[PDB]
């Protein structure tokens, strides 16, 4: 399973559903989750993506291993998003910007 981590809060580019294979890809307010047991590991997802959030998740970093068990929750309740839509607002300034977790929504 490929994994999205905490670059992609406020950022939500969505650059990343594009070049996915399999629509695999769920929607939150500020963030995309990776279904685990639909994503068929062919990484399209992860050079596309301008927040660098996308991971392997052997390679998802040790200080942000919520997210493989994060992607697994929130896939199974958020709906399905297959199209590419415009950045939240101020995106390239939270790009970069650290423990965005505590700002996740639901
Ligand atoms: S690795 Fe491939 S199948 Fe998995 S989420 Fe990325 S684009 Fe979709
Ligand atoms: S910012 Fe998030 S919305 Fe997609 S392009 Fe990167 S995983």
């Amino acid at each position: 399973a490929f994994v999205v981590t905490d670059n992609c809060i406020k950022c939500k580019y969505t650059d990343c559903v594009e070049v996915c294979p399999v629509d695999c890809f769920y929607e939150g307010p500020n963030f995309l989750v990776i279904h685990p047991d639909e994503c068929i590991d062919c990484a399209s997802c992860e050079p596309e993506c301008p927040a660098q959030a996308i991971f392997s998740e052997d390679e998802v970093p040790e200080d942000m291993q919520e997210f493989i068990q994060l992607n697994a929750e929130l896939a199974e309740v958020w709906p399905n998003i297959t199209e590419k839509k415009d950045p939240l607002p101020d995106a390239e300034d939270w790009d970069g910007v650290k423990g965005k977790l505590q700002h996740l929504e639901r």
